[PDB]
């Protein structure tokens, strides 16, 4: 039936006009500060170097490796990574998204702009996450691949609001946070993988979360660039988001079963620790640290306002949450239909 | 090392601006005549459908079939094959290329235009042949996943200028020659996977061409449209594409070792009968019977030029290419990194 949608309503360009350019001649930059954290393909890993081997006589043991490997692995664990898988898996969404953004977006999909070959590179690189994850997932034998398979065409066809509202200040920052989000929530799989004794499946997690640290480096580069360019704009960028909360890119996820399908995944998420409200704040607070906002001269009235907020946020979200985690009751048992409605603990 | 690149000047923006209310009229149009081709997800397959059943008892002799079955397929077939996938592979370029269409680009991912929604939609549609197709070559044991996977990585940070110019004209021209064109490969893939012996192949080739046969459909359906509100500019339109001919999705195609690589591919779809040059004719001949060209009043100067030839070009490319087949000599073999170099012939 009905998937969900997005409860916010809609803003388009709420970036001045002329400030485009400040993106157009940053071209050149772009080029010798964001294009080096690109790897070159030759030197890039491929899903396969993670998998069995198909063409090799080996395929069978290692396959049947894989699964007996697999049992050993928790559902709530396989519901966590079916999770990340399915965000993954809706990428053309996210290459959409980086093209709406107004200062970088690619005007023929073959453009020769910095800004475009970064977004077309990226794209290229993510497209490996899915696919390793997938077949991971389709060989394992623990989930249901047709749910999964399902939700991701529920969600690619909901597509995603970030509410960056084309701005490239929204949009980096929110890019910024979201990669290290995942580059926590990888790690974290890929240190409980090691402990369910599946070193295969740490080793998946573990360079995934690699791409993540270095896109995350590009992209906080391009926010550093933007402090010492426009340090009101920018800090003025990184409350705005701040308020608005950062919705995660798969919130409109829907299995055809469950209407708040994103809550229930992200309790999962929650009790497992491969994202915590904590690390939500942690982030925040490493931004801060990042960007030296602590330290910034030559604020306006509504800046200074800005900046303080932001900073005094970490400490703030983090004792939200505590008081909220030392009174949260014991959550209920829900079937998924990603594992053939089997029960995990939220 | 260095893929390659699109030869020809980069064009945006070919149509006038004010018309593109045309297409922000047509919104409820769009609804009523377009979001009707689409499936409902809980409706729509799924590529687990087709594959062997990770959670069956069955799953080990399934794949055990799949792969005898495999060894019967010659080389020349995967590599054409193969080509396919890694074409339906690099969907996040066509979604991206789809929101650069002046009339109708996604403006924010999740905008609640008929637009978007078919385009989010139609993107999530596709999304199951690249997985689908993906699993079954990694399975079968017959193509080098790992090159293949290289190739996708060097296609999607390439991307594509199909020389559409942001005109939804042109794009939806584009779009409905394109999805004929896999639809007629697909359906031979499918009728000579019947001839093989690997009916489980057919099938999965059948069900992806359905999906081009009901694309297809839509995208006709809007330029019939075109044709009857302006008669002139989607002629227009539809001789411009013709002159600039048809540039395939997947043309800057590259896996590290062939600088013609495309090419190569495309040889081997045309001694095959996957996709020949007649095909492509048979296209613009059934276009020109859908749209009824042939038959259409009102037309300025370059109008009537615009029609005539692209009535008359359908027997002129056929007899160009004849002439060119009936000359045509002795073509080499030559290895394709996408089966461990292995070699078929051109
Ligand atoms: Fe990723
Ligand atoms: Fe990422
Ligand atoms: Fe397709
Ligand atoms: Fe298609
Ligand atoms: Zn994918
Ligand atoms: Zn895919």
């Amino acid at each position: 039936f009905m998937p969900p949608r997005e409860v916010h309503v809609q803003v388009t360009h709420s970036m001045p006009p002329q400030k485009i350019e400040i993106f157009k001649s940053l071209d050149n930059w772009a080029e010798e500060n964001i294009l080096v954290h690109l790897k070159p393909v030759e030197k890039c890993w491929q899903p396969q170097d993670f998998l069995p081997d198909p063409a090799s006589d080996g395929f069978d043991e290692q396959v049947r490796e894989l699964r007996e490997r697999a049992k050993e692995i928790p559902d709530d664990y396989f519901v966590v990574l079916v999770g990340d898988m399915i965000t993954e898996e809706a990428l053309p969404t996210y290459q959409t998204m980086l093209n709406t953004l107004d200062g970088v977006r690619d005007e023929t999909g073959a453009s020769p702009t910095s800004w475009a070959i970064w977004t077309r590179a990226w794209t290229a690189e993510e497209n490996r996450h899915g696919d390793l994850l997938n077949k991971y997932l389709y060989l394992s034998g623990r989930v249901d691949m047709r749910q999964i398979e399902k939700t991701i065409q529920y969600l690619i066809g909901s597509g995603m609001d970030p509410r960056t509202e084309n701005s490239p200040y929204l949009g980096f920052i929110y890019t910024s946070f979201q990669e290290r989000a995942t580059f926590i929530s990888h790690g974290n799989t890929a240190r409980q993988a090691k402990e369910h004794g599946d070193i295969k499946l740490a080793q998946i997690c573990g360079t995934i979360a690699a791409d993540e640290k270095r896109h995350e480096t590009a992209y906080t580069k391009i926010v550093e660039k933007l402090f010492e360019i426009d340090p009101d704009g920018t800090v003025l960028a990184f409350a705005d988001m701040m308020r608005k909360k950062i919705s995660m890119p798969a919130h409109l996820m829907y299995d055809g079963r469950d209407d708040n399908l994103f809550d229930h995944f992200s309790a999962v998420a929650q009790r497992l620790g491969v994202y915590t409200a904590k690390d939500y704040a942690d982030i925040l607070e490493f931004l801060v640290g990042r960007w030296k906002v602590d330290k910034l001269t030559g604020l306006s009235a509504e800046g200074q306002k800005a900046q303080d907020y932001v900073c005094r946020l970490p400490p703030r979200i983090r004792r939200l949450e505590e008081r909220a985690q030392g009174r949260a009751k014991e959550a209920p048992t829900m079937p998924f239909s990603w594992i053939f409605d089997r029960q995990v603990k939220l």
